């Protein structure tokens, strides 16, 4: 793989779990954590940085240009794929 991740880290599951999920409207942040602790629950350390550190991945991917968040956090999160403007 292309630039591999060392490991499925946040960014990574966040990131993969989005598509793994159904259409709808996207994917709730609320949903994405369901499904993400749910079923990566042998493999997602779960200790004590998920909660904090799950949405801090998520700030991630919004800048990553893949990730959208219309009305942010209050927001049911979606896939985009069109970068934003670069500013000169």
């Amino acid at each position: 793989k292309a630039s591999s991740p060392s490991s499925l880290t946040y960014k990574e599951m966040i990131l993969k779990s989005m598509p793994q999920l159904n259409d709808g409207k996207g994917s709730s942040r609320i949903v994405l954590k369901k499904y993400v602790k749910d079923t990566f629950s042998s493999k997602l350390k779960t200790s004590s940085n998920f909660d904090y550190l799950f949405n801090s991945a998520i700030k991630k991917c919004v800048e990553n240009g893949e990730l959208v968040q219309p009305k942010g956090p209050s927001g049911i999160i979606k896939l985009n794929k069109k970068k934003v403007k670069l500013s000169t």
